């Protein structure tokens, strides 16, 4: 009954900020963010900063972020889908991120560059299959929106956000994520194991100018989209 | 309906020995073997040795092993629940070892040898608590067999088995896990967050001994056990 929509895009593209204005524009609309703040303290559900761990030495520990970011996502998708939002009349939840970037995106980018070794990547990818097995149908999507932004303004952006973990990250590196975003979502001409998702409707919205300027636009595409659903 | 009983016990101890002339004893009893050999070729469900890898560098590659070998175990214990035994009449699932065992002896010591950090260490019981949340209660268990044996007599026993990954395991590391062992299941002392535990029986084996000499008895031992759960 609930319909679920991902939120891609590229680190800093805008993600947060236009989460931060959904809710206000529909009563049966609830979000689940990415917890970030908790991936840079790690505690039990002052604790290690496993995000800062990963860009410090990525080829030591890219396989434990990346299996702790994706099964601290699914307990979060499961915990909003099992709520009161079940209750709601015309309920949508939408995810910042999906179990398929953190796949196909992320841990892909990081074993192609030689940050997982190839143990590593047949460990997560046998682990991230059973987990989507036990769980794929209760998250499976409706629907993408995409907030494409060049990486050059990404780049700017995390200066903008000033979050400690993320100003070191090099140009380099948000380019490789972008040109897999635009093969993803764009041409899609990016495999993966899920099949489903090459039919799923993707709502593309272009973000590099500022989004106080942007926004009536950016909601009207937004609504329309979601009423083909 | 099913039975579930872990067979416990050090490296090299007899666990195998002991589970390979189960079968043969009572029509309706199956055994889970831990798959040590799918540890050492690690494939999707040639490839990494992640057991050899744990024993060549245990600071790089512990919480890596300790989250693959758990999933693997869990996995085949309700890939056997979930089977055939469910139709006989008397049903008997015995277990070479548990996810007890994984957490409380093998992790643990792990930990307390600064071969997982801090971080590693959080992330491993975070994980532990929700796998157990989701699954602990179908494979919970009805009994304990421990099959004791000095770390000594491990040792030998390891050069007699030859498996090549195992052959530069140190006595001091057999030692440190015995001592696990009669903490857990002969005083009874080591905490555990599974508060069923510390009332579950125990049947406590001596089997410093020849098997060829000591199999009548352990055979009539472990049938009285039964009979009493
Ligand atoms: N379209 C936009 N115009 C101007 N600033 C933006 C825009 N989108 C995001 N920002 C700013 O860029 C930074 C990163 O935004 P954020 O929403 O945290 O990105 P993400 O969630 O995608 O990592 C913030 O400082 C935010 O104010
Ligand atoms: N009680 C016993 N007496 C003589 N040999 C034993 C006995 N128990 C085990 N062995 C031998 O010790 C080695 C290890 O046994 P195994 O069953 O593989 O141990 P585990 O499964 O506990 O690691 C094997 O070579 C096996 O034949
Ligand atoms: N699977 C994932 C998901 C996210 N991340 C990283 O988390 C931070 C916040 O989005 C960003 O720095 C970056 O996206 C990641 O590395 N791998
Ligand atoms: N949680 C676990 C379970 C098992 N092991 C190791 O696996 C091998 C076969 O029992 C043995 O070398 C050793 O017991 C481990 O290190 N940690
Ligand atoms: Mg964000
Ligand atoms: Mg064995």
């Amino acid at each position: 009954r609930i319909k679920k929509i991902s939120i891609e895009g590229n680190i800093a593209a805008g993600k947060s900020t236009f989460v931060n204005i959904l809710k206000q524009l529909c009563e049966d609309w609830e979000v689940v963010p990415e917890p970030v703040a908790r991936w840079c303290n790690v505690q039990s559900t002052n604790g290690g900063n496993v995000l800062q761990m990963m860009y410090e030495k990525p080829e030591r520990w890219s396989f434990t972020f990346q299996t702790y970011a994706c099964l601290s996502r699914i307990r979060a998708q499961l915990a909003s889908l099992n709520g009161k939002l079940k209750d709601a009349e015309k309920p949508v939840l939408f995810f910042e991120r999906s179990v398929y970037s953190d796949r196909y995106i992320f841990a892909s980018n990081l074993y192609e560059s030689e940050c997982m070794n190839e143990t590593e990547w047949t460990i997560y990818q046998d682990w991230h299959d059973w987990m989507n097995n036990q769980f794929g149908q209760s998250l499976e999507l409706d629907g993408i929106i995409y907030l494409q932004a060049t990486p050059e303004t990404c780049l700017h952006r995390i200066y903008l956000r000033g979050r400690n973990e993320e100003q070191g990250i090099p140009l380099e590196y948000l380019e490789k994520l972008h040109y897999k975003h635009e093969s993803w979502l764009l041409h899609r001409t990016l495999k993966t194991n899920f099949d489903y998702l090459q039919e799923v409707p993707i709502l593309t919205l272009d973000v590099n100018e500022d989004f106080k300027d942007k926004y009536e636009s950016l909601v009207e595409k937004v609504k329309e989209f979601l009423s083909t659903l």
